[PDB]
């Protein structure tokens, strides 16, 4: 049957996890622990040769990329049209955001988690104060774009209802939130939007999906072995 | 009516250009000249507040992000099935590649062009032999992934027929090819793939869309004023 290789630490996994639970899509949970390097192992490379999460598997069908996984689940499980509307322009707005976040907001949030908490606390590697400040400055810029280019004065990023776009954006914004960054303080429109999204998702589910990312400042250091294999993996993931 | 703001210099514009020409879609072409910093004008910041190309405009509907544009044109004008296959699994592969390429092949092909030609020539900015070597090294890593994860032993990247994925891939690879880099050498399966893609697209149209990028090594160095405006944009674009 349907299997989902996830790790709620990972941003795209929370987006997929929330989408699957919210829509009651029956899947088998295969928790892949990234804090142990369980993704660089022989047992996981058989599943996904690229050694990454999220990963979907259903028989001989395998799929990577959360954007592909979400669209696939949307179509196969005939979820509500609001996730990805029939209307061509309304649907184009979801694609516009999904294509936009790869190199911008996803990149920012991920760098905020690693340059402010993961390297120093988890990897034990000090980060240049100049690199940390640049990372947070750039986080502010992408937050500003999120409001100016997408949210504007609407209830959600693509219209009056929640869509795949809102789902991917809030799991992205929870990265810096888990790192101690003041993401919504000083941004009333994004704070209003956050409450509308977790209300549409269901507080229990939203809270459940974000338990590991909020304990990020509490993970113990990684022993010399795991750290040696994750270092080049992380450095390549956050540029 | 349908308008397409493009510059054959940028990779995403070539994808949108070839898809619209090949499918006989009626549109007015608005050439945005990146070399003359026309995208940074106060009049183009009206069409797209981000000042980037490609940009689609059909009435009060404006759309950015090449992936969203390609998918939109695929629905608005109903084109051959192979671009974005109706088959659930074949379609997912297209989405998977379109999502994967943003932070990988798009970035490597773009950095290759700039460290090998655009910086030294067009911007009078020398690039250390190791910066170029690093960029060309990462390029192969992605060229390898392009074969191991997507192409493999198939005619095209997501099937026996060309899709939006192949169109985006070959327009991306034409950047390092326009830079005089080694791309299809030593890689016979990509070399074979290239000719199938050019033929599927049509050799004349493929040529036509790549006249600007194949003359990249001949662009006159931008004068101190234009260089000053573009310098931030460039480093922030090739991140």
């Amino acid at each position: 049957g349907l299997e989902l290789y996830l790790d709620l630490l990972s941003q795209p996994c929370r987006a997929v996890y929330i989408f699957a639970k919210k829509n009651d899509i029956p899947f088998e949970l295969r928790i892949v622990d990234l804090i142990k390097g369980q993704h660089l192992s022989d047992a996981f490379a058989q599943v996904n040769p690229l050694k990454k999460v999220p990963a979907l598997k259903d028989g001989d069908f395998t799929l990577t990329e959360s954007v592909a996984i979400l669209l696939y689940l949307t179509r196969k499980y005939k979820v509500p049209d609001y996730w990805y509307p029939q209307d061509l322009q309304a649907r184009a707005r979801v694609d516009e955001y999904l294509a936009w976040q790869h190199t911008t907001l996803r990149r920012s949030c991920l760098r905020a988690l690693w340059h402010k908490v993961m390297f120093p606390v988890f990897l034990g590697e000090p980060v240049s104060p100049q690199t940390l400040a640049a990372t947070l400055a750039e986080l502010d810029v992408t937050l500003q774009l999120l409001e100016d280019k997408f949210l504007q004065n609407k209830a959600f990023l693509t219209g009056p209802h929640i869509s795949l776009a809102d789902l991917v954006a809030i799991t992205e914004l929870m990265h810096p939130v888990g790192a101690g960054c003041q993401v919504f303080e000083g941004r009333p429109k994004l704070a209003t939007w956050r409450q509308r999204v977790e209300a549409a998702v269901g507080e229990d589910l939203f809270q459940e999906a974000h338990e590991v990312i909020l304990k990020a400042k509490d993970f113990p250091p990684a022993d010399p072995t795991i750290k040696q294999k994750l270092m080049p993996r992380v450095l390549a993931m956050i540029r």
